[PDB]
């Protein structure tokens, strides 16, 4: 598999190891302001990486939502990741609201505005 975290200069780190990039994304996070991670997910299914690097799989949004706000205080880190097309960039809001980009850096900008606005955010990328 292939699991990728967005920092919040658009940089995009790649990992084998799902433990690896969630314990990067959760540093990025902590030292610099913001971190995303994308992680393969069933068609239908969205999915919740925690601060221990474990899955949350859900196939409703309002759902999976719920469960990241709980995770980011729980584990101290949460993100959202939902299937998303080659070239295309996504950020759910905490409210589960969907935001299409197709620059990396825009879809950033917004992810980070948006968490101030509804206290969470997330970015998927292509796998």
């Amino acid at each position: 598999s292939k699991y990728v975290v967005i920092d919040g200069e658009g940089n995009e780190y790649e990992f084998t190891d799902l433990k690896e990039a969630a314990a990067k994304a959760k540093e990025l996070k902590k030292k610099y302001g913001f971190a995303s991670i994308s992680v393969p997910v069933e068609p239908d299914e969205v999915a919740v990486v925690d601060g221990k690097g474990n899955e949350h799989t859900f196939t409703d949004i309002k759902k999976a939502v719920e469960k990241a706000k709980e995770l980011a205080k729980e584990t101290g880190f949460a993100s959202i990741s939902v299937p998303v097309e080659p070239d295309e960039y996504l950020v759910i809001d905490g409210k589960g609201n969907e935001h299409k980009f197709t620059d990396l850096k825009e879809a950033v900008a917004k992810a980070k505005e948006l968490k101030k606005k509804y206290g969470f955010a997330s970015v998927s990328v292509p796998v």
